[PDB]
């Protein structure tokens, strides 16, 4: 239920503090409001991938405010999934690039046997808030929401949730913050990490047990490049720079 470091080794991939807490925890609504290079889109491909191979028949989607915005971990999740097959003999890989669709057939024995039977297909896609009308169906068991906090809540409410409950799915919801919507609310819901600068109501919150809420900065994650992001502070707005960066929940 929780990718292993042997399979983060398989991946080629060596996660960072805040990724790690992420793939640690088990929270069936994990809220991450993480600044740009935090490792957001990294840390949810590989959630995706580890749920297609692990779990033969698991169906998820990706869905950013766009479809160029959802390519990006849908894309990574391809590159991870087409090249993890390879140790996996009993897997298949079909990809729909334009449909952004992405399957993993999984057989009784190695596909390169005689008699190969196909088992249970894994299905991953990704979707885009500003298309609405595509957004029909589905039994899901994992999603991941990506710049969450630019997505209507209604995409949530009425077109995410009700098809998770079914099967008890999770999500991933992940976003630079955009000041006191539905997406700040979700975080507190989660947030046990005590009173923080730029997250109003924190220390004094109450908190979902099926929530769990990360937070971090950019130069939480690069603290090489803090002084760096601090001297962008000359030609950006102060309200970007604390939303982009400090990953602060402003009033706008
Ligand atoms: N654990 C990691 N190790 C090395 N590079 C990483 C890791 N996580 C993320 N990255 C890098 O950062 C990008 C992926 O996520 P990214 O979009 O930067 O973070 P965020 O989504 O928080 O902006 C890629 O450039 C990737 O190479
Ligand atoms: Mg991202």
């Amino acid at each position: 239920l929780r990718p292993s470091d042997k399979f983060f080794e398989l991946l080629g991939y060596k996660p960072h503090h805040v990724q790690l807490a992420i793939h640690r925890s088990t929270a069936k609504r994990r809220v991450a409001c993480l600044g740009r290079q935090s490792g957001k889109s990294e840390a949810a491909s590989v959630e995706a991938v580890f749920e297609l191979f692990a779990r033969p028949g698991s169906q998820g989607w990706i869905i950013a405010p766009t479809y160029d915005q959802a390519e990006i971990i849908f894309g990574r999740v391809v590159e991870k999934v087409e090249r993890l097959a390879e140790v996996f003999p009993a897997t298949e890989v079909q990809l729909q690039r334009r449909r952004l669709r992405l399957l993993v057939h999984h057989y009784d024995r190695p596909v390169n046997a005689p008699g190969a039977k196909r088992v249970a297909t894994s299905e991953f896609r990704g979707k885009s808030a500003d298309r609405p009308d595509n957004l029909r169906g589905a039994t899901l068991d994992f999603v991941i929401l990506d710049e969450a906090a630019m997505i209507p809540f209604s995409v949530w409410s009425e077109a995410i949730e009700p098809t998770l409950s079914v099967r008890d799915g999770w999500a991933l919801i992940i976003s630079t913050p955009k000041g006191l919507n539905w997406f700040y609310e979700f975080f507190l819901m989660g947030w046990r990490g005590g009173l923080k600068e730029g997250i109003p109501n924190s220390g004094i919150n109450q908190t979902h047990p099926d929530f769990e809420s990360f937070h971090a900065a950019s130069w939480d994650v690069w603290p090489e490049r803090r002084e760096w992001y601090m001297e962008r502070r000359l030609y950006i707005p102060d309200l970007e720079f604390r939303q982009e960066y400090g990953a602060e929940f402003v009033s706008h």
